[PDB]
């Protein structure tokens, strides 16, 4: 059954070639189930991983990619819940302590001891991964992992940074870069959640799609001269909550200046280097709250998934193979990636 | 009974003259009782009106002071409960149209139609006030108006912020400026909360005061080279919710730094030009909150005043004339301003 | 203009003989707007209050009717932000004093001093009424009278109730009565708020609104021997959060057996002489709140009118004259009425 | 090291005859500590076991006790956090699946696989019990588990109890049943988390330790006829949150009627067949949740730990030998218990 070997993308040095390469099966650990990736989402954090874009360090060399989607063909000695055959999904927050004051409290991403699959771990770009067995999420049986892997880390995501802007049924929510892979998944989880959502993204076929996944005021960031003009008449005040799913410091920058007194700003998006300089007069005059959202724990990754199985989420998937994953950076670098890529391990 | 003038602190230009001249007596409105106002805290947003710091401009001839305390001698003809004779309290927000959707959600203070005390509307720094008979404070009868004075804009505000940073008792809160107008009131209502507060300040005589008033741990800002590893060694990881009633653009920079991940920075002071430049990718990572914090509403007051007649509060208040007023200035730009100042307008 | 008299129907006695008589013009008091209801709701309530089934005593002669809507005919001297010939609306809380604990924290509802439209004051079956102007409704232009008077006592107190259940997007919740008056309109504002609305109701065509008005899984209550087994096994372990605007003592009692451990009962509807004896071993062990819903306040009233005038909400009318409504009653006391019952005051 | 044999309380059936026998070691299993229990505080969910009080049955034959504190003189092969000769917590919730929904939210109380230490686990009651090691208590070393064994039930119950009231800092907090093992715990948390501790017990000595520990108004349940009157005039208007930990229905069913309007009545009590029958019309009227509390989770061990080692909480404990425990329980039926009860496994 399982191999000796598999195909997988590795990466030896931070922005140096990517290898489409031969790599022995990883063994699962004592908790660790060992689940045969079928297909994985590709998400920005392994282009940043891959450049090297955050302050701390990736592990060396590395198989990227945190949104897996497998069968879970091994597991280890220690597992509990788990049978062989069944559906699991490999976040980007593998494993955690489980004993520390943060995943007591539910917060498990914010954990000094957080496993990061594709970061600090053997990510999903490969055929066979391994990953802890009371973090990886419970995937129905019968869904389709091709449009479920979008869903274990954009999906969570964006359902988590919703949450966390403590909006209400019918308030506006502006999602800053509302047509990338997490804007999409953005927009449908505030449109099942009963927000109003505004969106703000521009280039080619980014409207068609953010128009078509249900979105309700789109403002076109490549036309629009004042984007917090735009948006402040278009929400009659400013939006209760803004998502900045974005890759712009000045996406977030003004981002601060068009949520309504009393409103939220999460931040979503981590771009290489970038600073939330928001003005503290008008930040404390509006009381408006500047929120950073990780990833999503395991409630929110039931619920996001939960919210995927009742079909109200879809998020826009190009399946290719996995030696296509190098250009696909490239296409994710230059800013021309609408909606979701997903890869096949199989080819 | 109400004379015909009155003495008063009046300056006709920012950052002008000050005036102790004679003004008329300010006739009340339709609804807005007209105050004796017997004692008057200083705040520094007097200072900052004066010197123009803000975006905002103020209404000139200006006589600023809105934490006025005083007598009801007189009431338009519309007000509902209040008696002449009566203690009531002209705080920083004077009134509101108690009619948009700010108002009707408790958030009197984000209106845009709020007459602002001694920025919009003539202030407490001269004999009779008028202010508003929704919004004055309801000081109970038998209090130390002296005492009073400093709770109405600084007591309500940090009690606001330590309610805005949704803390648990027992998490502590690190006050930044903690010896100052608000951070003296800032640390005795942490206390009084059930948080355990910590300090950060500097000078001449700040430690004494702070731990005179009950605070737990003291970081000097001016014998400390790293204040961040200071704090997070201080609370074991972080504080869980910051409260920034500094004046300083750097003390703000380095409080989005020593707060716990899921924590929260709220932002009480607003120096002039100042901007909270958080790093985008260690606030998405820790989950970091950075709410601000306007001046409290009217539950807000009415709990703060509560905490002030139960007398678990006590501003340590140095009660000087109305005609040293503007040495006061001085002293508050120079920072050499410990506890709070009032002003008796008798003198 | 304002006529010298009207008709209204006007009752003398608790549970006596309704007369459609002709009653002397309101005239507006210092604050209190006289409003040309137009059209007028029918609730339950007036039911109540006509056979005296609530300890509280009414105002005798009373004119019932809280959910009036119509135009501002005249206008007392002090009201603040309105205009003649602009829409209205009477709601179930006609003012209060705005000082008190309660109106502070947006508690309205709750105040000792609180004017009851209907019950302790002439209400809106009357041509002519007054109401406060700080607490009627700003009922936007263009819209139609009639289809919104259920809004204003039976859509901001569901949309209240699905408020305090704490419930998220995508949790069960499970209207008990879900084809009445309030019943229909939370399962369209529960609809419309993401949740999954569970129906129980029974009798003659009350399935068929509910799946028309957009519900998810309908119980029948005359037709299904074990309610509590049905909705476990339909919500999979419990509605997250049930509304109990039915009228049936027992349905409330068995309502706080199907609900989720960390769920909630919201307690609408007040029959008389009504008790909710939930157990107490079975309360504590799954932590199940009973929280009692009573009618929202004005932040509470702009969103509900907010969902209407999107189009979300649309409660079920029947428009008939007002010489109609003693019969309503007996149709209301059999448990015939579907949806709600509008009267027009012209007839 | 570990023996063969120990000695312990063991009951055979319920209401049976508790015999202080001879009982062999439990092995640990793959996850489980085994602690060698200290000391164990005597809980009235014990006598409620013993009695068969509940619906649910328990394991029988049974060895009570589920606060039970000791060191971890073994461990299982799987345990990940801990080491021998550590201080560690039997509490009463033994483990869980930590895979359901509910132990998802951090509810791991509610979970239908529970194991309940001494009700379907051999509980604290022996020399030596085996405990989950995700789930027991981190006793910091250095503590005197003598003090620390009525912490670990009845200290992280009122605990969370007074956190699920949604209480503020100055707010009323009437603990009805402030003398016994939980009031008094309940009232030193309630004090040291800001509230105002109004406490409502009764019999020989429960005024003089009420007002030693630190309460604020006592009101004797067995000297005023008229309760209710009592605490809404100490209290001006009502508690705004009730704790309910006395073993009376009928202190329950008037404590739904002395907490505030939008006030919460906390229910931690369990008394056999008690049922809180609050009237539907005065809670609907008022806005009053029900709120029923269970055994609190791993995050609010935490801090009510956390609250013991600062030395804010002391619960006063009459520590004596295992062979008097039948005893205790005819002096905790008659109801003279005062304080906390512990037993030492030595003797
Ligand atoms: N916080 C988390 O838990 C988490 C998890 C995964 C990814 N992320 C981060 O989210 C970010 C975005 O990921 P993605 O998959 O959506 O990337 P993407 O490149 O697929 O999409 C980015 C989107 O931003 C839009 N955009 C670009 N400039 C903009 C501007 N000035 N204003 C508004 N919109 C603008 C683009 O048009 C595109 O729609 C990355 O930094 C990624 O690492 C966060
Ligand atoms: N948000 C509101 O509702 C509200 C209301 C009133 C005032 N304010 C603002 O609060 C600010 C402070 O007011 P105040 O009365 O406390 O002023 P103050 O001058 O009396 O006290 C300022 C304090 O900051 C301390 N401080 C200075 N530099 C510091 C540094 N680098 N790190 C830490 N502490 C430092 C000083 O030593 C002093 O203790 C002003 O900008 C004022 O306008 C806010
Ligand atoms: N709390 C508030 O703010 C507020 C405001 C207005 C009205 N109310 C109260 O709401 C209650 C209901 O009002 P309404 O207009 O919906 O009344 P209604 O008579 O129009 O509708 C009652 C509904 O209850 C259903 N029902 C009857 N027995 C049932 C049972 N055993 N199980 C389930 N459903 C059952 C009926 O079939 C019907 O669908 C009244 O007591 C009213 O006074 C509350
Ligand atoms: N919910 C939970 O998580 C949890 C955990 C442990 C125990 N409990 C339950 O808590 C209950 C109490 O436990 P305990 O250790 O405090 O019991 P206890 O017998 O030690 O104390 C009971 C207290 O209730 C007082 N009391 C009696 N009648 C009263 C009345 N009419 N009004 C007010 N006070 C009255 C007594 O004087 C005494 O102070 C038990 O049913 C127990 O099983 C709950
Ligand atoms: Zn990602
Ligand atoms: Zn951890
Ligand atoms: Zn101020
Ligand atoms: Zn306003
Ligand atoms: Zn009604
Ligand atoms: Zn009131
Ligand atoms: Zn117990
Ligand atoms: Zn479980």
């Amino acid at each position: 059954s399982i191999p000796e070997t598999q195909k997988g993308v590795i990466f030896y040095e931070s922005h140096g070639k990517l290898e489409y390469k031969d790599i022995p099966v990883p063994k699962p650990k004592a908790n660790e189930l060992l689940i045969n990736v079928k297909y994985s989402g590709v998400c920005h954090t392994d282009l940043h991983a891959w450049h090297g874009d955050w302050p701390l360090p990736t592990k060396l060399p590395l198989v990227g990619g945190h949104e897996g989607a497998g069968v879970v063909v091994g597991m280890g000695e220690n597992v509990k819940g788990w049978k062989i055959g069944d559906y699991a999904g490999i976040k980007w927050l593998n494993g955690s302590c489980m004993a520390c004051e943060y995943c007591e409290l539910g917060n498990e991403s914010n954990c000094p001891h957080a496993d990061l699959s594709g970061y600090t771990h053997d990510g999903s770009f490969q055929e066979y991964a391994t990953a802890d067995a009371v973090q990886a999420a419970h995937i129905p049986q019968g869904t389709d992992l091709a449009e479920v892997a979008p869903v274990l880390c954009a999906g969570i995501t964006v359902y988590k940074a919703l949450k966390s802007a403590n909006l209400m049924a019918g308030h506006w929510v502006a999602i800053s870069g509302a047509a990338g892979g997490l804007g999409s998944l953005a927009v449908q989880y505030a449109k099942a959640m009963g927000y109003r959502v505004l969106g703000i993204d521009g280039g080619e076929g980014k409207e068609e799609l953010f128009r078509s996944i249900g979105g309700e005021v789109f403002i076109d960031f490549t036309k629009e001269k004042d984007i917090v003009g735009a948006v402040l008449k278009a929400t009659d005040g400013g939006a209760h909550g803004v998502i900045n799913v974005s890759v712009s410091e000045a996406a977030i920058e003004a981002s601060t200046r068009y949520v309504r007194a009393n409103g939220t700003t999460v931040l979503v998006g981590m771009p290489a280097g970038a600073k939330c300089c928001s003005d503290v007069f008008n930040q404390v005059v509006k009381s408006i709250s500047i929120v950073g959202s990780y990833v999503g724990n395991r409630a929110d990754t039931r619920e996001a998934l939960d919210f995927f199985a009742r079909g109200l989420v879809k998020s826009p998937i190009k399946v290719v193979g996995l030696s296509t994953l190098p250009e696909i950076y490239e296409k994710m670098e230059k800013g021309q990636i609408v909606g979701r890529y997903v890869v096949d391990t199989s080819k």
